[PDB]
């Protein structure tokens, strides 16, 4: 809809190995886990399928690595072939994940985003 929040969504990278191999550079965080973008290459498909810096890696190749370790993402990423399809989330976006214990996916791309407040509303407590 028309709500001011709803731009907190992640984004579905799709790149293709261009020249010889990819153009970002993933930094393995010493206190939380998973890969954040360190710096992306504006003349690579890493920028162009949308590898925003300071972002993580979520799912790859249609896989979760939420709570997975440099090795797992990084051989999952080799073994998706001549291209693969990585999806992160930003600062603001993964803030909002957090504060509503919600974990991105490929179906909150196009989604209008998780409910407020996860459940609430003490609809007809009838409780019988």
């Amino acid at each position: 809809g028309i709500d001011p929040f709803t731009m907190l969504r992640p984004r579905l990278c799709t790149m293709k190995k261009g020249p010889s191999g990819y153009g970002f550079n993933l930094h393995s965080d010493k206190s939380k886990p998973g890969q954040f973008i360190r710096s992306v290459d504006p003349d690579s498909p890493a920028e162009a399928s949308g590898l925003r810096a300071q972002d993580r890696i979520v799912e790859v190749n249609g896989v979760c690595m939420e709570g997975k370790q440099h090795g797992d993402v990084v051989s999952a990423i080799r073994a998706g072939g001549d291209e693969t399809k990585l999806l992160v989330v930003d600062r603001e976006t993964d803030e909002f994940f957090k504060k509503c214990r919600v974990i991105p996916s490929q179906e909150h791309l196009n989604g209008p985003l998780p409910v407020p407040f996860t459940n609430g509303e003490i609809q007809k407590e009838n409780s019988r």
